[PDB]
């Protein structure tokens, strides 16, 4: 419960998207300036541990204060399939933690939909968003990302869609043909 | 995204080796030749920091804050069509075995994502060896599918660099 303080940069007319591939860092250096502010969501598990993958370079990006957050809050209020948190970072308004599903979950796709559903937070036009799913969780990737179009279809946001595979961005442009 | 290893050079200051870069790759990171606590104060970082400004000056000076000094660091640009800076520290003034200091430099320069950089010669300003520097360079980008702009004030650096291809 609770909101962020809203953004001071104002919505799209309509949804839109980017795109990059890349380190975190790169990814970062795009958002920061292209979005005034943001948030950026983290493909989290739901003991917020940040061990692997994206949620370890998000992790050490944000940095001790990030990581001590989550801690804190897991051990007062238990696992958690979604926490917003402090980014500790100045332009990252906040990170969404959304713990997506994984390979072989039945309802695969609604599961998915929720997920990406889940990303919006009020107050927050700007979002950093991974590939749900298609790291540990094994999900393939091009299920997830038509799972995000149809989650943000209509939606009056800015959507940074980041990788560290070209494959993953390629099959996103392929949803624009 | 090239081929192979592809090189151009530029002599003159910072405007002018952006404005050609901006024109050869469209898209770039340009490297900066970093102390450990990005203090920006002279040299090419100066450049880099006056044409970036305050938030990139301000992103370096925060991250140092929370993570300690940084002997490679990558941050927003703030510049349309750079897509980062990546802040890389060489030896000094000395400094046990440069090279393989400088080739370890070198080889930082690479990020995930990024085909096109801007470098300079490391370890150049205020001051090792340059014809170390920059055979360390082609030591540490043999292989590697990039393009690299080398630039420099000093003619003396892009002539010796020419003569290497």
């Amino acid at each position: 419960l609770g909101s962020v303080k809203p953004a001071t940069c104002e919505k799209p007319k309509f949804l839109e998207y980017k795109t990059c591939v890349g380190d975190l860092a790169v990814v970062i250096a795009k958002a920061l300036d292209e979005f005034k502010e943001f948030c950026i969501v983290n493909a989290a598990n739901e003991h917020m541990s940040h061990g692997g993958g994206v949620a370890k370079a998000i992790a050490d990006f944000c940095g001790p204060d990030f990581v001590e957050y989550c801690a804190d809050y897991v051990k007062k209020h238990g696992p958690q399939q979604k926490l917003v948190t402090p980014s500790f970072v100045k332009g990252i308004q906040c990170v969404n933690n959304v713990v997506g599903p994984r390979h072989g979950d039945s309802n695969l796709r609604e599961k998915l939909v929720a997920a990406y559903k889940s990303v919006l937070v009020g107050g927050v036009v700007n979002y950093v968003v991974p590939v749900l799913s298609s790291g540990i969780f094994g999900v393939d990737f091009k299920i997830s990302i038509d799972a995000m179009r149809e989650a943000f279809k209509g939606c009056a946001i800015r959507v940074l869609l980041f990788s560290l595979s070209q494959e993953h961005i390629d099959y996103f442009d392929a949803t624009c043909k």
